[PDB]
């Protein structure tokens, strides 16, 4: 079974090429899962990308609802009717041959038709809609087409559409889901069948856009070390980060991951190469307080426009959401150092399984196109150590930096570890340091302290 | 009663020995769980196998539908059609007698019916579909073919049929189901009932491929080397020829390296690996193995090596399981290494991850092959997470690695825990990790409470 | 109400007798629950157990399909048709009558009626089921026979029968579950009701085999020791394990289990007592390499037919298929001991409610026919007296066996200590222990060491 590519990002990936030709393919989905987005999408590219004449057939929307709706993404579905590429039918045998006719009337290869259950008031049985839908899905393989049929869900884990037959009658079942939890909303799509060929099985997350429907599937190794902004850091690094790595820095509350945020930031911008400081604690105006408390300007880093500062609140939008304004941001102003502060924000009202596949796809992304991630999580412990192995995060990156409250002598003294560094040497001892106005002083190790790591040593 | 062979690779282990004789065989799953790869492969293989005639009789899909999605498993149906072993027939009682002439006008003793369910458009009631589907078991039966009849489920765990009566009328009762949990689908099949023989109970993971369906249901003294002198030294003159082998410890303890010299040290025998990654990419494994004085490169180079890279999380474990055996079944590795269980282990459940690692397991010990499992522990203390893992009782040995806190430094110590059928040295020995790997030195005699990660000095 | 004893092992424990007699008992359940078989072989062992005249009215399945089906357990249904002792009427006041005729003809005493719901497709109304369901089963009592009546389920803890009508019109109503939990079956039989009579509730486990349905419902302790295999363990046990005593040996991965039931298997065979290696961990050749690499011989205890080895896979079967296998293989080689290799194997995706039922039935057995059991069990925690109270199974075993790591100067040496023997004394002593290619080298205690059972002692 050959395959139209879609050109919808991320479907070609899923979908093992694309939708099957000359074969009918169900989207069913809730109300505002974007199916007509889908639909419209399907046609505009194969049109605007291989000349390929579509028809997209109407029911509850108007020609004008429609070409007014799709200039969310700046589509002229008019400049494409208007050039005879397009054709919109407003609306079951008698729109069956006519469909035929447009198909012979512009070489039609692309049809979209939604929606395909709003023709079903008039039955309200599942077997005369089987049969009608099935004459209908027939006739168009008679035809050859490649159809994207529409049909509506109640549910968002319930029969596949709205008589639970349109799946069997089918050769290609799509379902999108709008999944409500947490009071959050979350878009997935599953190819559940593609009957004679194989596909990515599962759910997969995706973001409406002005670009439309963005869909998240899921040589190198340089030896070429970056600075850290920290010059001790960078020599109990063996000579400071890989360029194309995944730093991160955990710690308790108040550790000082932010001021190694902001050294490395800093440093980027020192050397002529732009960061953005992805923040989601702290907003804009704090952070240039902290910052400038510390001897950084990142209002003059921002004004050498070396620096972007994207603050966010870490449950105002979905992960998949923050994921495609992240790679925006950096397919935009072309960083060469990102920093997320902080992951364990935007894992807060997450499940561990959605958490994963946002860092797997920051962190695949951040690798892909040779940036520097250097990502901050608060540990939910006070023994760094054992918040750092419970943390499925803390074995995907590359390097991890530990800051770990230390008690000495009546005194909330702190200790950084270089923990982990793939690929390189790194000093292994914990150093106890301080933070100033000019940022950190990374000073000697206790060698007279035992039970370091549960942050109450007593002296040996 | 007598069982006929599907040579459905699993299938004829479940059933014990295939389908009932002349007995109809009921198969019910929701839209694409593979009711009609199932149907044809029961034709297809009963045709190629044992020169046995096969009538298909379709109602939903024509003929050259099935046939074209056919041949993505590369079966030539059609080919089969002209030299007159197949019958596909296009579609109450007329058609009842109508398959029963192309059977008698075959000598036919396989049949399979996709789908019966799409012929009661117009009946319901679930009474009509009950009288209607007893009259074709019972004029089949009669007959005397052994039918597959296949039927639709709108829930993964609801009524086994549309209309909850087609399976108290079949002799046998085959449930298709595809899971979705966690984002992931999961394929499982199940035998619920076989009138008047035993099969296994419960379901059974399952993948489609290009071969079809693939369900899953001597001990030598022969010794290996690990890569590392005085590893082989602790565990009494290196591994075992078969055996599966666990390294276990915390983030970036060296588990991976353990793993290159273990691979590095097949192909430095002239003798086939496979290292099964799951956390980093190839691009990172080669520089990180090339930093510790390994050409992971010219290993793959001189095709010692093959490197199959996967994320975790992107297929179901079914699906991991079955890439293992083809790329075992292809290169024919003398070793493999799984990095890491751990990673595969992410949002599944403890059940479904227990199976594959059986799985993995008795095929690397089937087939006589070293593996080599590594696991980042979730306790800082690892002796804690050794036992806190069904997994550990089921390796042959452990290899565990320590963080311990030594003078305000971060140490780490290795300890072969356990080698069945083997001395091992029991000593906690402190190793270091240099541009050249793994330089074990000597164990901590002056400590207590090693295994907390934080000893006292004694 | 005088019970007419069905033979159907474990059910005449469970209805306190059998079932009433001249009363009609419902069995409903779910496809493929064992109804059938059920309903069969009450006539079956009814006819040629007490020369009980046996009608058994079909519906679905023909007489020849049902003859066939019953020839797995090897009931030769022709035969008893054949000497005029079975009535198979092949087929609604037509067959009430014609039920009597029958009756009257042979002086039927037994009767089973499969499927009882089959006969309601010309009525979609639980009325008029009710009604006719009535009249059929207030007749049969007016005969005064004893039937046995099959409906269907669609659900495992749903209606009892299809119209939710069958259980109130019958006078006993059995429940037939075929219940799936994490992808694993578990058949359970419930008597919900016997009017006038009482029975044992709940649901309780069986299986179906060649002989058919098992239930597995739920003056001796003699002073007569056996050796464990091992000369100081039997000395620390006080002269040895009682013949008809269950011994646990728990301890964490790799501490030595099996080389204790290696040893306790090995004992056996050398008094040419038979002994059963129930194992669920490594398969036969592993266990035959190490077995020899510790200086026992398998294949030769085998080869004098004094050892049988039975490996299966811990969720390959039900855990009540387990316990049905272990009484089959012990009512057949009928050993003096068994090992159980291990426990902890056969809990693993198993609830502790059935857990506890099978090690009740698997320990209740061993003492009932006076065979010595020793279980292993691989503890969850490093610290094993911990993980033995934090387990319900340590607590019904008589003796146990606590095999414990313990850290020793940079060394992971491993002590064993006889933690409970009741009914005799035992030594108290935590013991250290190495393992040689002769087997277990039992020492002396840590006298200098505090907190051993941590696993971690500190020096005293
Ligand atoms: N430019 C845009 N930016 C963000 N979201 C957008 C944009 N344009 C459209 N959307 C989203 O698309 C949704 C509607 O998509 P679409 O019309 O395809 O849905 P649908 O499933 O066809 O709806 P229905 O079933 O009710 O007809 C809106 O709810 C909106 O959130
Ligand atoms: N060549 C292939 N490689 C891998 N997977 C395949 C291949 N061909 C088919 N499949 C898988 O099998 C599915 C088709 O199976 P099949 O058509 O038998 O399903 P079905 O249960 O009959 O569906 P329906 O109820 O819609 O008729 C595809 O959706 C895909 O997941
Ligand atoms: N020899 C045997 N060994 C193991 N299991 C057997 C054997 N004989 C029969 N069975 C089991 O018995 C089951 C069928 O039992 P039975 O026919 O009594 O079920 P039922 O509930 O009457 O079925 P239905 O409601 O569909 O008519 C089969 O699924 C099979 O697992
Ligand atoms: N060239 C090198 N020189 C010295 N030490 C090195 C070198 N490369 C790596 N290391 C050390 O070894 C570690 C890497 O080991 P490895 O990546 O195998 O560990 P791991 O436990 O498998 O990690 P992960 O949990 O990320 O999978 C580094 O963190 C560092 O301590
Ligand atoms: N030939 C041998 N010589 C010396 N020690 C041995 C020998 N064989 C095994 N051992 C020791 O015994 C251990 C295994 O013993 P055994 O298999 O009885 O343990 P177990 O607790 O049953 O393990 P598991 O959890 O894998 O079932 C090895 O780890 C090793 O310490
Ligand atoms: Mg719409
Ligand atoms: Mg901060
Ligand atoms: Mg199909
Ligand atoms: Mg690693
Ligand atoms: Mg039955
Ligand atoms: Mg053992």
């Amino acid at each position: 079974i050959a395959k139209m590519r879609t050109m919808i990002e991320g479907f070609d990936d899923i979908s093992h090429g694309g939708l099957p030709i000359g074969r009918s393919t169900l989207v069913s989905g809730t109300s505002g899962t974007g199916k007509t987005l889908f639909s419209i999408q399907f046609l505009y590219n194969g049109i605007i990308e291989f000349d390929e004449p579509g028809v997209f057939v109407t029911f509850e929307e108007t020609p004008q609802d429609i070409i007014k709706n799709a200039r969310s993404f700046g589509w002229d579905l008019a400049k494409l009717v208007d050039e005879g590429k397009l054709f919109i039918l407003d609306a079951l045998s008698a729109l069956i041959e006519r469909i035929n006719y447009a198909i012979q009337k512009y070489r039609a290869r692309r049809v979209s038709i939604d929606s395909v259950t709003s023709v079903f008031q008039q039955y309200d049985a599942s077997s005369v809609v089987r049969r009608e839908l099935f004459r209908l899905v027939a006739r168009l393989k008679q035809i050859g087409a490649t159809t994207v049929m529409t049909t509506e869900r109640i549910e968002e884990y319930g029969p596949i559409a709205r008589y639970g037959v349109e799946e069997f009658v089918s050769d290609n079942v799509v379902i999108l889901r709008n999944v409500l939890e947490g009071e959050r909303r979350r878009r997935t799509l599953e190819i559940l069948k593609l009957r004679g060929t194989s596909h990515m099985k599962g759910e997969y997350p995706f973001t409406i856009t002005d670009h439309g429907i963005n869909i998240f599937p899921l040589q190198r190794s340089s030896n070429v070390r970056v600075s850290s902004g920290v010059v001790r850091l960078d020599e109990m690094c063996g000579g400071g980060f890989f360029k194309d790595s995944i730093i991160l820095a955990t710690g308790a509350t108040g550790t000082g991951k932010t001021l190694l945020v902001s050294r490395f930031v800093e440093n980027a911008c020192a050397n002529k190469e732009r960061a953005i400081l992805f923040a989601y604690e702290e907003s804009r105006a704090q952070l240039l307080r902290n910052a400038y408390s510390w001897g950084m300007d990142f209002e003059e880093m921002e004004r050498q426009n070396l620096l972007k500062i994207v603050c966010a609140y870490p449950e105002s939008a979905g992960l998949e959401d923050h994921l495609q304004i992240i790679k925006s941001e950096i397919n935009d102003f072309k960083p060469a150092r990102i920093a997320i502060d902080s992951l364990s924000a935007l894992a807060r009202g997450v499940s561990n399984n959605a958490f994963r596949q946002f860092v797997i796809g920051v962190t695949g992304y951040a690798k892909q196109e040779e940036i520097t991630g250097l990502f901050t999580n608060t540990s939910d412990q006070f023994m760094g150590a054992h918040s750092i192995t419970d943390s499925h995060i803390s074995t995907i990156t590359d390097t991890i930096i530990l800051l770990q409250y230390v008690e000495i002598r009546g005194e909330m003294s702190r200790a950084i570890n270089v923990f982990k560094m793939r690929g390189s040497w790194h000093d292994k001892a914990i150093r106890e340091f301080m933070i100033s106005d000019k940022g950190p002083d990374i000073k000697d190790s206790f060698r007279n302290f035992e039970r370091i790591i549960s942050g109450s040593p007593t002296r040996i």
